[PDB]
């Protein structure tokens, strides 16, 4: 039962509050993640703290406290941090891939598909992808976000089963633990309500990310990074901190994604392909394509109809309208010859359409 | 209560029986050693497996099975292994210094003193020294030995309190554990006897090293590398394997070292340094020297006598006879100007002399 | 026509007088050496400046000006310098190997043979050997030498054709170039006479090294490191600086080495082996051996005589007397089975004997 | 949704009725299997016809028609056929492993476990295992069986989802197709009854194997080898021939396997391990073992009880009683050190007990 | 004077201590075996090292150190090693047959007979049988045995005259050759005793195999694989290593085998067959069979009595009781017609019977 887990590490966890990175905690977490990976699970890491790496690499220079200095430090520390991550993960024989993503890329239909394909390839080739925010084109408000929303976006993109948010605190408490001895850590949360938001006054960003993940059908866990073996316990299901149960199911999220917008086009599908899609729930092949109507790009939701014209399914196109028209009615092995490139042997994946 | 601990790691422990180094076990042991170092103790590491590092670095070439190939692989793997040790120890902010030693250097009087000085400087500057055998000028008869005797020699050189020999077995057993369910692990050994040698049939080299270490007053412990927290337990004194108690005391070993060979010279000492040596057991400074007789080199044992001629102490010279003659009666700050170099402010250290 | 070249790089050349290594000059020299290596020649590098690398790696600490500090710095600088050398040589796809040597090993009969075998293996497997001085057991007087004599010793050990000593000066001048405008660069030297040592007043160590190398039949060239393409021009025979012609031939040096000491033993050789040795000048195999008389270690010069008893040749034994006695009369492929190790298929190599 | 499919190929299918193997059909089936493997599935191949390979390799000698000749031909053709299979599978970059199994081995408790572990390793390392019957120790009656029962045994061992029995005929017919034009191929069979046995008079062996597989909870399909794309259609679920539905569930088969015999021993399990087994259904670790009672070998079903002695589960031991006693209470990484070998880090796998 | 020889080659001999098979040594040994085969003798080869072949074929993958990995490697190395053996033997025009056997097969009465018949057919058709342990169903303790006991079992099965065990050492030594120069090679051994077992400490397995072979009346020789022409000298009779003379005679071994267990049945034999058995020592034919009493399987020891009921001989049945009952009193040419198969033209072979 292999599962996909996304781990978010804040700068406070990585540095321990100091000016530099604390590599002992990082290597312990890497050991736990390597155990999980060897167990057969898929791990995706979202990290931060490139500024500390940049400061360390430059010999801690005396720079003015401007956003330009922060951008410079982030630019150097991106490379420095990826190098550190690969050095630490090479101890257990695990390769690391770098991903620089922004929210605008998530919004775009085609860029989302490209990022999903790249991440899926990375995961299928047993490579742990390290995902950070592209600070080259980011703003200060995005910098204050600390990749919290980015973690939820990455979890949605990867289709992960659990999302773990490591922080300094043990999780969510009923009241202030310092003032109230009776204040207790909340264990299970089923619905994020305004009362919970009032209780926790970047914990608010963590709650927002947890709500976003839960609305997509992904369980969210908030725990303390300093807790030993926290990742393994989260993987096993043992309670270590505040848990946010998934409000919906992944199929609901797929329906929401497919039917969120009206179709941008329609294509004609032969009878055999129609039967395969309906009876067996198979993906759509370019051979069964008979006619392409309208104009659209790769990743846009399109309408699928049989020869009779009846709506049979709604799905996401893996090719643009022109390419689909050109490769219609050909064997999947000739797509590269016809187009000069290939996005895969299928026109619409089975998991990417809703049959109706 | 700072103590000096020497850890010996065979190729079996490092590689786990494979063709390549297993870095998970090594990083765990490094974590334990770093905890001990942070606790304030001094750690010296004797390592092997340069051949494995050389094989891995060269892309595993198909070299002929010859001693020349082994020397080739050792030459490359020395640098590769020191690099690996430095990378692993830098995680906890600890620097690593390389030292290559042979038994011939230990036998020599002057080279022993030079190696001791280098190791003492490394230990005083909070740097973990990594000791290996110089395979460029080595022979196969010690290549089969796997640094077992070199570990004891290094323990003697460093003035260590405990010597730990990590191995595959849990230690020493009364009988064969496989054949005899009643066979149990021997916990304490006070005198290495012929019966013990007959019991263990390469445990023989480890027994010889343990005997050599115990004869010099150093406790020897044999344990299993795979045992979790072995180094910490050994440091605390908890029983984890076969323990060989020290048959002698460090004072006895010093007496043996001083009186092992006849004095190679004699020096004359004024009354002030005589009172310093006798009443307080202080070291000897070049100011107190009045006359130097005989020819000797650095490290030779010399005879110390007062103005009358009565013998007061025997000690190990830190300068050769010519240098002592040239710097006699001068302040310690002028040694560098007079000679062009210096070996310290004292002519004979208090710990290298025996008052009588 | 492959040739063996030994390049000695002092600390002044490596650092340019600064406190840290200047990697631009080093990478240029590495480019020249890589060109020569790809051309089919054999390159041996004698380096220095470990103290600079140790200072740089430690963050330039405020160590007291003591020899203990120098040894402390060298202990880390050795590893750092070898890492730098391998990084620079890996650009041109050339592997490197570390060899730590002392003059005492060169004086020894057996350690000399072991070092020669290791170096020959390194050279035959297309690996550039980097030779330095073992500072763990070295003295201050050796430290002030700066590997001038070690360079000549390594040149003799490697059987090199040319020894190149890079320095700051352009070469050797008849008079002081600064004071006397007409003072010019001496081009060729045929004998190091008293006048030459009078002219050059640390140039004296370089003259001593050149004398040692030329006495063994190796051409010594003194040039300036900053000169562009100096190594290539030295290889092609162009004049770039003072050249010291070889006073003797390698055959004369071999005779001096063989007949320097009386033979330590004697062996009896078959008539077939006699025919191989006398007419054809071949090596000696263990099959032809019948009786070994006397006790000797590996590397000792022994006497070879036929069955009737007359001397035929004197050579250097590759095995000790006991091993030769045990393996005499067996095929060369059984040596490992008989002894548990081997030093090669021949008992006395052709180049290590003088037929008479 | 990866699935494990076992394909059995008879001699008639491989040779097409000729004296020699017909490699065109074999390479077509290999192409289909390679497509399935690249799709992410697991394939196990049971083959025959080694006698034909032996005849072809020996140049078709004129041997007497005795069982000894057939045994010799099988002995040569085993190697020849494995070589042919690996050559054909290397075209698509798939490695092939050979396993020789007999029914008596499956009957043994320990040999069954060893074979299962070997097959699981082969499948997990993406290697197609080719399974045949060891004809060296087999009898003539076993030879007439044509690996039909062996195919079902291998399917049970691998835990396959479907079993395909290629044959000359299209499958099972209601009547004789030649005599009766109204005779039709039976598509689905839910229970093998005596009427079906009477209908088909080695088709009977095929029915026996199908019944054995169905009673184990594995679907059995009988089709014609000459049918194009038969394997792909079979795995996709398209009907191509007689289908035998699974009478029982895999959990029923596991219960039958576990409770077939009374436990041969009992062990004591700590409270934490008891909670892990009960609450989470995890496997048993050697650390949680507290006492081993009775004598048993690896693979035997044993009784698991908590500290209170209550019977909590029944499972299959991966180690013998002596090894379990010796390694009880130790961390899994020390099993190899204690025993000299390791059967895995767990005592009993979670799939290998029934919690009660 | 044709003789049968069994040669056992350990992994150390095959690989020379490296990670891969050294084919020069193997081809030399194959050349010697081919010369012997051409001379008219019979050769049986027992080999190991499938793990090395599996590692080489799979591109030396990085597998975890577990017995599962060893089984995975062996599953491919078996085919690779058989292919290598047949490739090397085809140079001299000799075919090779594969035989996978285990000790349990030797224990079984009928499997022993089947293996003996297969091996006899292979030998009679000038095919060298290559024998290895079936690692699919083997245990770790079987792997550590290195086919030593299996070699003796195969020698017993084949009825070989000599058994040759190639090893790294030159043979059995009175004392340690390294420590004691007076230690010499024990040329002849007539009885394996406690002192011999104490002298040699995997030499113990070799001694056990030699004892087993000697008690069966087969000479055992331990020599060094690297020795040139060892196989030819062994066949000729030259002393190349420790020789273990046969303690018993083949007739004694046959009597021990026959009378090891009481007869499982009895048959009635006509007077002509009785006369042939007693006077001429001929084998028993199905024609002379008069009655079959009791039930038994092929290979079981049965009791032979004449018409009067007097016991005449004890032998081993080549058929089961039912088959003998069915074919009793019929000609040998009709056995195949009656049974559909034939185990030979005789009921009990003369060499398998003991007249009494």
């Amino acid at each position: 039962d292999s599962q996909t887990l996304v781990v978010k590490l804040g700068t406070s966890v990585l540095t321990g509050g100091s000016r530099r990175l604390n590599r002992a905690h990082i290597v312990e977490l890497v050991r736990q993640c390597a155990q999980l990976h060897a167990a057969g699970h898929r791990i995706v890491i979202v990290t931060s703290g490139a500024i500390a790496a940049g400061r360390e690499h430059l010999g801690y220079p005396e720079l003015p406290a401007t956003i330009a200095s922060k951008q410079l430090l982030a630019a150097v520390g991106q490379s420095r941090l990826i190098q550190l991550w690969e050095q630490l993960f090479s101890i257990y024989g695990i390769h690391v891939g770098q991903m620089l993503l922004t929210r605008a890329d998530m919004e775009d239909r085609e860029r989302f598909l490209n990022a999903r394909d790249t991440l899926r390839a990375l995961l299928d080739n047993n490579i742990v992808p390290v995902i950070n925010e592209n600070d080259a084109v980011a703003t200060a408000e995005i910098k204050v976000g600390d990749n919290d929303n980015l973690s939820a976006l990455a979890a949605i993109l990867a289709g992960a089963d659990k999302l773990l948010l490591l922080t300094d605190q043990k999780g969510l408490y009923t009241a202030d633990p310092r003032s109230n001895p009776q204040a207790e850590l909340i264990k299970d949360v089923y619905g994020i309500d305004d009362a919970l938001r009032a209780i926790a006054g970047g914990m608010s960003t963590k709650l927002q990310a947890a709500d976003v993940a839960c609305r997509a059908g992904i369980d969210t866990i908030i725990a303390a990074g300093s807790k030993p073996g926290v990742i393994g316990d989260v993987m096993e299901g043992i309670s270590v901190g505040t848990l946010f149960h998934a409000q919906a199911t992944p199929l609901e999220n797929r329906k929401r994604w497919i039917f969120g917008a009206p179709p941008a086009g329609e294509i004609t599908v032969d009878e055999g392909a129609t039967a395969a899609i309906l009876e067996r729930g198979s993906s759509l092949l370019p051979k069964g394509i008979k006619s392409v109507t309208g104009n659209f790009s790769r990743g846009e939701v399109i309408r699928i109809c049989n020869l009779e014209g009846r709506d049979i399914a709604h799905g996401v196109s893996r090719y643009n309208s022109d390419a689909l028209r050109r490769i219609a009615g050909h064997h999947s092995q000739e797509i590269d010859a016809i187009l000069g490139y290939e996005y895969g042997p299928v026109a619409v994946h089975r998991d990417d359409m809703i049959t109706r």
